[PDB]
């Protein structure tokens, strides 16, 4: 073994979440949205993007958009048009530097020296850029020349779930490594303007938010120095059946399209119990109340179904819920955000343990083909 | 550890090198390629692409884009033209499908069952799709449901070194799991009319080539049932210092460019000792010319200052040479193809192992930002 491995499971030393400034209302959001891209005269396509929005669990949301970046970047605004370029300008500018500022806030929670990093595992659902994203947050923190860095471009959903598998096995199989597991996005490839001819866009855009979701992972912290927040312990997918089409993005010259060739919420939420029902066994397979829920707040249909068909407590789905209110569904970086809130309300109502006192849970994230991306996670003591 | 955990190095079972029938000789290649782009009128731009291809060392390239190909699918003849949707539309079944004829062949060579496989590492600088070129491929093979799967996309000229590396963490830290590490290339997003602005872009027309390499990884081999040809030893990456901007990828909305900034080849060239000198001393140093050379042949140039920088034997960088004469640059896969072609040329003069003689060997991957993936590989015996 010329490289030493790890040995111990992958951990969470620090959770940085960054948004960008600007914010946006739920409430007023519909108003906004259908203004800025001059398509807010269709009165009943409208209005269906309304009942969307107060069925979606969300009221705030933080976007790079803002309004001056909207307006300088007018290729975004149109439904349909060729503006890859545009887009890939703006992530390429600012996905690194949201995931830099995530990381600088992980690394400050996690305490341990920017010459330390060694790993960098990026999924952004938003842009590709063959000098790198990762390179770029290399460069930014300025960690280190020996920087290895994978980079998983264009991840559903799941790909949180993926970064933290993918960063679980670099973390347990290099000695010393410490992953910035990034899963940043931004949503300006996959912003667009609403069309009644694609219904999974107008579900994204009343759920699609900005936000850089940066995880400090690596084994054997070390004592009275790194602490643990999150332990991965298992990690897994499955096409479920039926899955043929029901999620369809294309990174087209336009960006990325969700393209509605099935009914998402539906299916999904439908599907969701199949590799649940099997995922728990490695754990000892504890009651499934006895358990938090960082399931991907994929829209609140998804969070009812699987309420309704696992007989879960309210609160125990609470923090998806919750952050798809204050920030709506981040894509990668969604299931992130949902972890830390977990922490956050753990650490506010005085919790035995940081996932509101269940020792397990759910890292789940779905995208398309409905691989059903799984990690159970144990939280550490509060 | 819930998921249990392998032992020993990640090594090869089985290597399939598909290329799609069709070849096009690089003594006939300009002219073939100056005329179905319609740019064969020129002179100057046409004389300095002759020279660039006779400088070469290349005899003949497999490419998809065949007569019929390239004339039903227009776009991709174009310079600057919105075309990524439709070279999507192509690398999106052609990409995979080469990916699944090449797995079959390394399946045949590896003898064990399709249902056995368990994870996909996936490079392909060569198109982008959110439902999965991996995914595609595991529905294609038929492999189970618990199919983890993991896809780089927009790697680079390194991506399979990076697919290397990737598979070589996923398959030491999951028992008995059989990844595919496929770095299937079908130059169709990166395929572009010759243009004078454009300098690397003549580079890359006269080097890249298609072409789909798969390795089966997987560690603990099955004896008298699994052989290994090569196992994975060391796997780093750095940023040499003089690395800005020289190889810059953008996938804009006319498919993926490579815009020159600086001397690529004499950078790249320059720079490849940097880190050459140091990612030999876990190996060792057996010695400098007691080192077979998998390096990725990205240009004469590339081996030409490689050799009389470290003062090379002609015969230790052969078979690099000889994947370029006869497959070109095929990015990701050019290094598998490169791995592929030194295993052939020891089964076919007797060498003593699979590496001309060599124990030890650079799996040499560089790319966008010069970062130098360099992995140290084991040939087996005969």
């Amino acid at each position: 073994r010329a490289q030493p491995r790890a040995e111990g499971p992958a951990c969470v030393l620090g959770i940085g979440t960054a948004v960008p400034p600007a914010e946006f209302l739920q409430s007023e959001y519909p108003d906004f949205f259908f203004n800025i891209t001059n398509c807010g005269e269709k009165e009943a396509l409208k209005a269906k993007f309304k009942r969307i929005c107060d069925k979606s669990g969300i009221r705030k949301r933080h976007m790079f958009l803002t309004e001056e970046v909207l307006k300088a970047n007018p290729g975004i605004c149109t439904y349909m048009e060729p503006s890859l370029n545009v887009r890939h300008d703006i992530v390429v500018v600012q996905v690194p530097k949201l995931a830099a500022e995530a990381a600088q806030k992980a690394i400050k929670e996690w305490g341990g020296r920017k010459s330390d990093i060694t790993h960098i595992v990026f999924a952004t659902t938003s842009g590709v850029n063959m000098p790198g994203a990762d390179h770029a947050l290399a460069k930014l923190l300025g960690l280190k020349p020996t920087v290895k860095r994978v980079m998983m471009y264009q991840t559903g959903c799941f790909g949180g779930a993926s970064v933290l598998r993918v960063a679980k096995d670099l973390a347990e199989n290099n000695k010393g490594a410490r992953v910035l597991a990034v899963a940043s996005e931004v949503t300006a490839v996959t912003y667009r303007a609403p069309s009644e001819n694609h219904l999974d866009g107008l579900v994204g855009s009343a759920l699609f938010g900005d936000g850089a979701g940066v995880y400090v992972v690596g084994s054997d912290p070390k004592p009275e120095v790194e602490k643990p927040l999150f332990e991965v312990h298992w990690a897994g997918e499955t096409i479920l059946p039926e899955s043929d089409g029901a999620i369809d993005g294309h990174l087209t010259e336009a960006g990325l399209i969700f393209h509605l060739m099935k009914d998402v919420p539906g299916l999904i939420s439908k599907n969701i119990e199949k590799f649940l029902n099997e995922a728990r066994k490695p754990v000892g397979s504890p009651a499934w109340n006895e358990m938090f829920w960082a399931v991907h707040p994929g829209g609140p249909a998804i969070l009812d179904q699987v309420e309704a068909k696992l007989k879960l407590t309210k609160d125990k789905m609470q923090g998806s819920r919750d952050i798809l209110s204050e920030f709506g569904n981040m894509s990668s970086a969604s299931v992130l955000f949902v972890l830390d809130q977990i922490r956050h309300r753990s650490v506010k109502m005085g919790a035995s343990t940081l996932g509101e006192g269940s020792e397990f849970g759910f890292f789940i994230g779905f995208g398309p083909g409905l691989t059903l991306e799984v990690l159970v996670l144990r939280a550490a003591p509060n």
